[PDB]
């Protein structure tokens, strides 16, 4: 490995090794090798004459320029996978003839136009301006991406923009073993699909990317790989499903959709918005926050409240505070009680200037009523119901600042 710039006229020749030096406009044949080398450009078009050859193995070019067109150049061959990065690293970057892309610290924002189908781009450190891949197709109903973040601490990976693509999955990995999570705002206004894979966390900025139904990082291991996620879908009635993994992560969905969140192991937090939603905590104390108030029939239903686990209600006390104390017992009626009657007792008091709480059983689930209303009739929309489906006993739980831990 040299680290110096060679000088235009030096002639340099690799061995069987994996080789890595820096060149300017050579004018020279410069010439790899076996092994997977590294080359480094500083100039897109070589001198008179100048010529490299990456040989045999699977070799890098390092594009730091402002654009390249390499497929274009016959000076340059044998070179496979394509780096953007180095201090004058920019502009748009042809991808045609190469089967793998990468991307470093930059100059500025960077685009790679002509990407064949089944070509990935990793992330090896953080970019300057917003990343464009540009598939070379992207006309398909179902064009999949493998975006790859890969650094040894957290990576900010800065923003992606992937048009056209269905589905895209992304691989947040970790090379030594101390705990990181990455950050990445991701532009993929057609994705269908996210997948989330890999050893490390991954804080996802998600605007924009509406047609999403389904975010799924279950995949992703070790208790420090915290996941985060906000669901945009605004299609009215649509179903959208968003599971977390080994982390403690935060998962929000949207107030137009029915989410089902799964939050896997760890210590996970999922937030109610609207809709018919689905919670699952799943192993871990986990917490449900619930920042919308949903009407009688569009609600939360959690369906693993376990001791330990949390709710937290401080977004719908629409008046005052809910009062701090252990739950009483919960409201008991007639053999005969409907639903709607079990609501109504549990909204009988007046709300109006401090909400309360209550809580019942019925159907052989569980739920928890918040009344911010005077009328003694439950007000759909003003007043929140949630559903916890076993029979959970809430008599010893206590709130403490509007947060009631099950115990
Ligand atoms: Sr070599
Ligand atoms: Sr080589
Ligand atoms: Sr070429
Ligand atoms: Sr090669
Ligand atoms: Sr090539
Ligand atoms: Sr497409
Ligand atoms: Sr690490
Ligand atoms: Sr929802
Ligand atoms: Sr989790
Ligand atoms: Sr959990
Ligand atoms: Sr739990
Ligand atoms: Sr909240
Ligand atoms: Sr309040
Ligand atoms: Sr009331």
């Amino acid at each position: 490995t040299l680290g110096a710039e060679l000088a235009t006229g030096l002639v340099f020749t690799g061995g069987a090794g994996a080789d890595s030096i820096l060149l300017g406009a050579t004018t020279k044949a410069i010439v790899m090798g076996a092994g997977d080398d590294t080359v480094t450009v500083s100039s897109a078009t070589l001198g008179a004459g100048g010529s490299v050859n990456g040989g045999d193995g699977t070799d890098v070019l390092v594009a730091n320029v402002n654009g390249s067109s390499f497929s274009a150049d016959p000076a340059f061959g044998g070179f496979e996978t394509l780096r953007v990065a180095g201090a004058a690293a920019q502009g748009s970057h042809n991808a045609n003839g190469f089967t793998a892309l990468q991307l470093g610290a930059t100059a500025g924002a960077t685009t790679f136009t002509n990407v064949a189908v089944n070509v990935g781009l990793t992330v090896l450190a953080a970019p300057t301006g917003t990343t464009t891949v540009t598939l070379a197709n992207a006309t398909g109903t179902s064009d999949v991406f493998n975006l790859t973040l890969s650094s040894s601490a957290a990576l900010a990976a800065g923003t992606v923009a992937l048009a056209g693509v269905e589905t895209v999955n992304i691989a947040a990995t970790d090379t030594n073993t101390t705990a990181h999570v990455d950050t990445l705002t991701l532009q993929a206004t057609s994705a269908k699909s996210i997948v989330v894979t890999g050893n490390a966390g991954l804080n996802l900025t998600n605007t924009g990317n509406t047609a999403v139904t389904s975010f799924d990082a279950s995949a992703v291991t070790g208790t420090g790989s915290a996941v985060t996620f906000v669901s945009a879908n605004t299609t009215v009635g649509e179903v959208v499903t968003i599971r977390g993994g080994a982390g403690a992560d935060s998962l929000t969905g949207s107030a137009t959709a029915n989410d089902t969140i799964i939050g896997g192991a760890g210590a996970d937090t999922l937030v109610y918005t609207g809709g018919t939603d689905t919670f699952t905590g799943g192993t871990g104390a986990d917490i449900f926050d619930i920042n919308a108030i949903g009407t009688s029939t569009a609600f939360v239903t959690i369906t693993d409240a376990a001791v330990g686990d949390k709710l937290d209600l401080v977004g719908i006390s629409t008046n005052g505070a809910i009062a701090d104390g252990a739950f009483g017992a919960a409201v008991t009626l007639g053999a005969a009680a409907t639903l709607a009657q079990y609501l109504d007792a549990a909204a009988a008091g007046d709300g109006s200037g401090t909400s309360v709480a209550k809580w019942f059983q019925f159907g052989g689930d569980t739920y928890v009523v918040v009344d911010s209303s005077a009328g003694a009739t439950f007000v759909s929309g003003a007043d929140a119901v949630i559903k916890l489906t076993g029979l959970v006993t809430l008599t010893t739980s206590a709130f403490a600042t509007e947060v009631l831990t099950l115990a």
